[PDB]
């Protein structure tokens, strides 16, 4: 149960982000933990959504209503899409990188949430924890975080 979909959670991002990061798709994914994100959720465009990679894909086509924002994934649910997330304003962060990487940056300094970005310049993933982060992670990279994050 919780196991299995933990590592179908895990798996539906490891596909999206390949698609994206090959098309160079900006996407931002936000996975809650212990730490609530309810009032982010309550920002976006509601989904309560099953949780799969051809959704993922979906929403964060350009110039589409929902790609523009936060995915925020609750539970077993994609809970929002378009979600606003707060900005990092950490002098830190490299001017090379955009919105969505200060977005990332800033709910994990708020949050104990684990948020995957792809660059829509550069097709890099990016992920972000305890306001910490990671540029440009390669697909096993990205697979053994989010089997040690997001896998209990």
């Amino acid at each position: 149960r919780i196991e299995r979909e933990q590592h179908h959670l895990i798996e539906s991002i490891e596909k999206s982000t390949q698609y994206m990061a090959k098309r160079r798709i900006g996407a931002l994914i936000s996975v809650a933990r212990d730490t609530g994100m309810d009032d982010y959720i309550e920002t976006g465009i509601p989904l309560n959504a099953k949780i799969s990679s051809q959704l993922l894909i979906n929403i964060f086509i350009p110039n589409t209503p929902l790609h523009d924002g936060a995915v925020i994934i609750k539970g077993n649910e994609i809970a929002s899409a378009a979600s606003y997330l707060p900005l990092s304003d950490s002098p830190f962060l490299s001017k090379e990188l955009g919105t969505r990487h200060r977005a990332a940056l800033g709910i994990s300094e708020v949050t104990d949430s684990i948020t995957i970005v792809v660059s829509e310049e550069t097709g890099g993933i990016s992920l972000t924890k305890g306001g910490e982060l990671f540029r440009d992670v390669s697909e096993e990279e990205l697979h053994k975080i989010l089997l040690k994050e997001l896998v209990t």
